[PDB]
């Protein structure tokens, strides 16, 4: 017996089994289903991802929320017409604690994985697991966190995983800043300079008609003039995350420490 | 998607290939079986594909693959020999990919399997069940069977393909299918070939000594265990290696009434290893 599913309203599953049924369910009726990781705690940025893998004809949604070791969150996702919630405990995850894992590529131990260098291997297990859980047809994260959804596609590619990626453009506050929840944390003075992260990116993208050079100049030129602006890297790479070709396609990386906050931001950039 | 050919032998390289016929037949309601294997086909390989035989409706898909990752130039590969054993088992599909296919990027993202893995085989081989995972995993999603067959007597490597399928929520079941045994109860194995006509006649001590264990176990672990090492003393070139009894399913916990014992040996350069469910005391 598949378990109860209403059509167009908020189901919310907790059992891995359960919510693997349903989906199976849905996909043998013609839905395509599509998977919108969360660690809950909804902003503007994750209804982005929503009404992206609501855009695709014939989708149900579902979105998981999983703390990867409320009643706000799934009305936010009623309102979005969001037909599925999953919502499992730690427990339902890893019923055999920690066990076979996922081991990143040397990408892991770079940029990030330098103040955090088993972060991506725990990201990137409890991805493989939703994955398997709901079988979705796309998969849909965020830009902001680049890093991650790279070496999430690498994922996908190395261990052969039939499921799209879509990343969605980053969602921003009316002065550029990324959504991010650690940005409700600053002070106005913090908050204030937070704004030169994606001001140095989008200096850095103009400024590239000039050259690399030029576009790391503008960049860092930028984040020189923001008080208590801490930066860790400034990198220019391929879009893959490899060496910056001469010129092309490539991905500005930023991160930096304001006070006791790390903030990230990153863009798309064209050399010359 | 490519020709499918029912009732006969079609052999895919590509794993775009197999996987769309996969998924093809899968809709048309058939159960997709899959039997892995590291070629140079012996008998028990025809009793795994038997066994997905036997599941109703069920295509069977052999796939054939040296794994440079869980490594190497001296493994045994004999292809003609392995298409010509399909054929006449009546599996319909065959996955022979390339490494180059397999590994186009290299080893990047890999499964790193539980501590098992460093424990008996894995003890002096640190990345040898990585490598193990990583394929089963990929063939597994490529494939993407409703069951994959494989034989017990790499014991070690089929509890660890199990806590991969629980551990990553695969949607297969894993199937182990008893050790098929030459006619003195040698298990199957590429490398008995290796044996010089001494080593083979000897090689019968690993089995004799397990199921010696076996019925000395009605007295207890420590007597099964001395019967083995007896047997395993006894016979001529035998270098043991390990000999160990666990719980069935290897791991953190001591053993119970039932468990499996465990034996790797070597005769002159092959490693021979083999096991048994063992029953303590009672059972
Ligand atoms: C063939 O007759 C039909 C087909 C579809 C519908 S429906 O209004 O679009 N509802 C469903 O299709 C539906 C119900 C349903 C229940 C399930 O678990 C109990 C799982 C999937 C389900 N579906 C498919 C869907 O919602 O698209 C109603 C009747
Ligand atoms: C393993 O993959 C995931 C997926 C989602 C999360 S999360 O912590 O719930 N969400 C975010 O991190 C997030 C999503 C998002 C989307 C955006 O635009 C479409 C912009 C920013 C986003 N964030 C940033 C953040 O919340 O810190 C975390 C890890
Ligand atoms: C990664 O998972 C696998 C799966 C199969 C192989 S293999 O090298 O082609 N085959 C075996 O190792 C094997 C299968 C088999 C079946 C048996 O009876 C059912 C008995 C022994 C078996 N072997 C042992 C061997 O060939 O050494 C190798 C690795």
């Amino acid at each position: 017996a598949i378990p109860a599913f209403h059509p167009g309203e908020l189901n919310v599953y907790s059992a891995p089994g359960d919510v693997a049924d349903v989906s199976r369910a849905l996909r043998l009726t013609g839905r395509r289903v599509m998977l919108v990781p969360t660690m809950g705690a909804l902003h503007e940025g994750h209804l982005a991802l929503v009404r992206a893998a609501k855009r695709v004809p014939g989708s149900v949604v579902v979105v998981s929320i999983f703390v990867n070791p409320p009643d706000d969150d799934l009305a936010q996702l009623r309102a979005e017409g969001v037909e599925i919630a999953f919502t499992p405990t730690t427990a339902a995850m890893y019923p055999d604690g920690l066990r076979t894992t996922v081991q990143p590529g040397p990408l892991a131990a770079e940029l990030e994985g330098g103040p955090r260098p088993t972060h991506f291997a725990g990201v990137l297990t409890v991805v493989l697991k939703l994955l398997q859980i709901v079988r979705p047809d796309r998969v849909f994260f965020g830009e902001k966190d680049y890093q991650q959804l790279v070496l999430i596609r690498q994922l996908v590619a190395d261990f052969n995983l039939d499921v799209a990626v879509v990343g969605v453009p980053t969602v921003r506050e009316a002065d550029g800043l990324a959504m991010s929840s650690r940005n409700r944390y600053l002070d106005p003075a913090q908050r204030a300079a937070a704004v030169a992260l994606s001001a140095a990116l989008t200096a850095a993208a103009h400024a590239a008609t000039a050259g690399a050079q030029a576009a790391l100049d503008a960049a860092r030129a930028v984040l020189d003039a923001a008080p208590g602006v801490a930066v860790d890297y400034l990198e220019l790479r391929d879009i893959g995350l490899g060496p910056m070709p001469l010129n092309g396609s490539g991905r500005l990386l930023v991160a930096a420490r304001l006070g006791t906050t790390r903030l990230l931001d990153n863009i798309a950039i064209e050399i010359g």
